[PDB]
């Protein structure tokens, strides 16, 4: 039964079963003809532009980038989605800030990823004290731009996941804002380009058995995967440990109804808030292989 030649997939070093994947060679373990290749992205809407272009035909991405890569034209699938880690999506401040409430962010310039799920993170916390993302400053900026700027004192607050959550948490850097509890975040998905998906969906659905099994990893692999992460990152091992301490487990698999249905409400939220230049419709974006 025949499989790609290769598979290039995104992912980001931030989701540590992929990293554990990668490290692990699990993919090229379970596909001895497929060359895997995998391609580092500092965060989803990077990855979802290198997929629109054909950079890679599938990679993980949070809920907001291919609703953002959607709006924008993009014909992608969502073949796999991943639980939420709501712990893991914060909203920080420098730790020597007056900020101590959501309120307190009026008016403030707020470092994130531009369509990222750290977008979807401050929406949704800012609504809830009646602010709107026209009320802050946004500092449009990636992971490392963000921390950096952060460090120098350029911004007063940066909505962004673990990581950094943790590494700026454990050194003093950075106070806790305000976590994704509470807010029925989605989580994130798996996102292919349609023709690899459609050319080989049974290669996509093992994929994602794969990854699925590999977020395992963190649980029943825990300090070997401490370990390894650590390693990998030059994070420190306290680090590592207070990352897995804020994820569930967060296993790939189809998407549900719910799901779905939850991603629509976050694009029609989006549409409302007039943070997207379209409508966006997720279901006919939605792959299941047969089965």
């Amino acid at each position: 039964a025949a499989e790609p030649a290769q598979l290039r997939i995104g992912y980001q070093k931030a989701v540590s079963s992929l990293v554990l994947a990668k490290q692990h060679r699990l993919l090229e373990q379970r596909f001895p003809r497929t060359k895997i290749t995998w391609v580092e992205f500092p965060a989803g809407p990077q990855l979802l532009e290198a997929l629109n272009v054909g950079s890679i035909d599938l990679g993980g991405a949070g809920d907001i980038p291919p609703l953002f890569a959607q709006a924008a034209g993009a014909d992608l699938l969502y073949v796999g989605w991943v639980p939420p880690t709501p712990k893991a999506e914060t909203i920080l401040v420098p730790s020597k800030s007056a900020l101590r409430t959501v309120a307190d962010l009026k008016g403030k310039r707020i470092a994130f990823q531009k369509g990222s799920s750290a977008h979807n993170l401050l929406l949704r916390v800012l609504a809830k004290s009646g602010l709107s993302m026209r009320d802050i400053t946004p500092l449009y900026l990636s992971p490392a731009n963000a921390r950096a700027a952060f460090a120098a004192g350029q911004v007063d607050a940066w909505a962004i996941w673990d990581p950094w959550y943790s590494a700026l948490t454990l050194d003093g850097s950075a106070r806790l804002l305000a976590n994704g509890e509470g807010l029925g975040l989605t989580g994130g998905f798996f996102l292919s380009s349609r023709r690899y998906a459609t050319a080989w969906g049974p290669f996509v659905q093992q994929v994602m058995g794969t990854l699925n099994q590999a977020d395992g990893l963190l649980e029943r692999d825990r300090a070997g995967s401490i370990k390894t992460l650590a390693q990998v990152s030059g994070l420190p091992p306290a680090v590592v440990e207070r990352t897995l301490a804020h994820r569930p487990p967060a296993s790939v698999q189809p998407l549900s109804a719910q799901v779905i249905k939850a991603q629509q409400a976050t694009a029609d939220l989006f549409y409302a808030q007039r943070l997207l230049p379209k409508r966006v419709l997720v279901a006919p974006a939605v792959w299941r292989a047969p089965d």
